């Protein structure tokens, strides 16, 4: 069926749950070994969310090379994203040595710091101009060299420095500051304003490495931003765009990591998102 017809029988006869839970007992089902093993416990903010070992990322390093992060690949929509979870305190240095292996230009972030009263990530950039941040155990530096805040997101420009080789990148920063601390956006409108900031960024382009994306899990609320944007994407390239069958792309994106999309309310908003969506683009 189309998207914003289908859209409308769902609401009217209620089984948002119920096609959900048909997505979960679809999804696929991969080993996550390496994320298993015991001398990875405090690499992983949650047990039951690891990475697929054929979708991993590896850290170029041969004492540890995990990391709870999973590559996205959308071969139709000619479209990469790295998905992890907020890094941890002993995973902050980790963080950074993949955005720079990966060469990286952009890191889009969709929760805060604190939410709900606990510790979702820690505070892994800088605040302050003149208070840089180093990470010894990957040997990297990293300045804040700009902030510009927004009232539903906030853009930073930063620094990383590989101090072993004394190269240097900018990187951006892409913060959503604003989504609920219960349940999704009422309007997907300041979400696709954000969306259309990365992308103008150059931040999703073949030219760069993956954009990394993360949340708390790395599985809601970015599965929620990847899946808006291939989608769009492929309804500006086909010749049909009613064929976009969102139910379909994110069963795919679950091939490379577990858990995409946590509720119903997230499905039925990311709908909402790539309709919407679709009409702003032309
Ligand atoms: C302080 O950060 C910035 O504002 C910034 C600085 C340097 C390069 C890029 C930047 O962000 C953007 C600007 C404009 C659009 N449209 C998207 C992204």
């Amino acid at each position: 069926m189309e998207m914003e017809k289908e859209f409308e029988q769902i609401d009217k006869s209620g089984s948002w749950a119920a096609i959900y839970q048909d997505i979960r007992h679809e999804a696929s089902d991969f080993p996550s070994r390496v994320a298993k093993l015991p001398k990875n416990k405090n690499r992983n903010r949650y047990r039951d969310v690891s990475p697929f070992d054929h979708s991993r990322i590896k850290l170029h390093q041969e004492d540890n090379d995990y990391i709870n992060a999973s590559l996205i690949k959308m071969e139709e929509a000619q479209r990469s994203y790295i998905l992890t979870q907020g890094p941890l305190p002993n995973t902050v240095g980790h963080f950074w040595e993949m955005v720079w292996e990966q060469k990286s230009r952009g890191v889009v972030m969709l929760n805060r710091v604190m939410e709900k009263g606990s510790l979702k990530c820690a505070q892994y950039w800088p605040q302050k101009e003149e208070k840089e941040m180093i990470f010894e155990d990957t040997n990297l530096k990293l300045t804040l060299i700009s902030e510009d805040i927004k009232s539903y997101y906030t853009v930073r420009q930063l620094e990383l420095e590989n101090l072993t080789t004394q190269e240097t990148r900018e990187i951006l920063h892409f913060h959503y500051t604003t989504w609920p601390d219960f349940g999704v956006p009422e309007s997907p409108a300041s979400f696709l304003n954000f969306l259309f900031k990365v992308r103008e960024s150059g931040s999703l382009s073949p030219e760069h490495g993956p954009v990394v994306v993360h949340c708390s899990a790395g599985i809601g609320r970015s599965g929620t931003f990847c899946l808006a944007d291939t989608c769009l994407l492929l309804m500006d390239k086909r010749k049909d765009p009613s064929s976009v069958d969102i139910k379909k792309v994110l069963l795919e994106m679950r091939k490379f990591r577990m858990g995409l999309i946590q509720t119903a309310d997230q499905l039925r908003f990311s709908y909402l998102a790539v309709i919407e969506g679709a009409k702003f683009i032309m």
